[PDB]
C-alpha cells in the first residue's frame, strides 16, 4: 500500500487500483474493492454487451438508428456529426468507445432494455459489483457515498479480462471488442502514458470531473509477452476537486512496477 497511499496523499483524494499479469498471475492492488464512478467507463462494456447480443441476435450491428436531434446530448461529436444521415448500431458502438460520445451511449442503452440490461449483461459475465442505474448525462454525478452508476477496480479489470482475453465473446466479437479500444481519436494519456512505446493497448477513459472523479482500464499487450489487464479509478471529497491525469498515470506505472 506505502507507495499508493503516498501517491493518494498528494491526489487529495482516493485511488484504487487493480492490476493483473495473465501469464503469471500476479496482481497489484490497492482498494481495489472499493466503488467508484464509472463516468464514461462503462461504454467500454456498453459496446461488449452489444457485440454479445449480436451473438443472439444476427443482424443487430448493421441495422440503421435514424436518431432525431433530441437524442443529442453534450459531448456527442459523432452523432451529432451524422445527425442529418443516422448511424448503424456497430457505428455508434464504435463512437461510444472510441469518442465516448453521450448520445451513442444512450441510444446503445435502449436496445439493450437500459442501464439494468446492460448490469444484467455485466452479471451474466460473473461481474456481481457493476452497477449502471441512470442515463446520460446523469449517472456523471458521483456523488461520495452514492453507489449508484459504480464498480470496484478489481470487478473492471476481471470483467475486462474476460471481454478481451477470455471466452465472454465470440472470437470474431472479441477482435472487434479490442480494435475499438485500441482506437485512440481522442488521444487520451493515463495509462497509455504509463506504459513503455512499443506495447499495444485497448483503453476506455471517464472524467465525471466533479469531486475529482476520472478512471481508466486498459489491456495492454507487451510484446511477445502475456498481457496484463488493469484499472485506476478515482474519487475526491470535495464537489470543486480536480482530477488528475497524472495521478492516474503515476498509479498505473506503480501497478505495472509491482508485478510479478
Ligand atoms: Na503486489
Ligand atoms: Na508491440
Amino acid at each position: 500500500a506505502e507507495p499508493f497511499a503516498k501517491l493518494e496523499q498528494d491526489f487529495g483524494g482516493s485511488i484504487g487500483v487493480y492490476a493483473m499479469d495473465t501469464g503469471s498471475g500476479a496482481t497489484v492492488s490497492y482498494r481495489a474493492e472499493e466503488r467508484f464512478p464509472l463516468c464514461s467507463s462503462f461504454k467500454g462494456f456498453l459496446a461488449a454487451a452489444v457485440l454479445a447480443r449480436s451473438q443472439q441476435q444476427a443482424g443487430l450491428l448493421d441495422t440503421p438508428i435514424r436518431y432525431g436531434k433530441n437524442a443529442l446530448v453534450p459531448w456527442s461529436p459523432i452523432s451529432e456529426k451524422y445527425l442529418t444521415t443516422g448511424m448503424t448500431v456497430a457505428e455508434l458502438s464504435a463512437a461510444a468507445v472510441q469518442y465516448s460520445d453521450n448520445a451513442a451511449a444512450n441510444l446503445l442503452l435502449k436496445e439493450l432494455g437500459g442501464p439494468a440490461g446492460l448490469t444484467a449483461f455485466m452479471r451474466s459475465i460473473g461481474d456481481t459489483t457493476f452497477r449502471l442505474d441512470r442515463w446520460e448525462l446523469e449517472l456523471n454525478s458521483a456523488i461520495p457515498g452514492d453507489a449508484r452508476d459504480t464498480s470496484s477496480p478489481r470487478a473492471v479489470t476481471e470483467s475486462l479480462q474476460k471481454l478481451t482475453l477470455g471466452s465472454a465473446l465470440a472470437a470474431p466479437q472479441r477482435q472487434q471488442f479490442v480494435d475499438w479500444l485500441k482506437g485512440n481519436p481522442t488521444g487520451n494519456h493515463r495509462i497509455r502514458a504509463a506504459v513503455p512505446a512499443d506495447w499495444a493497448v485497448g483503453d476506455k477513459t471517464g472524467t465525471c470531473g466533479v469531486y475529482g472523479t476520472a478512471n481508466d482500464y486498459a489491456v495492454v499487450w507487451p510484446t511477445g509477452r502475456a498481457p496484463i489487464v488493469l484499472a485506476v479509478y478515482t474519487r475526491a471529497p470535495n464537489k470543486d476537486d480536480k482530477h488528475s491525469e497524472a495521478v492516474i498515470a503515476a498509479a498505473a506505472r506503480l501497478a505495472l512496477e509491482g508485478l510479478g
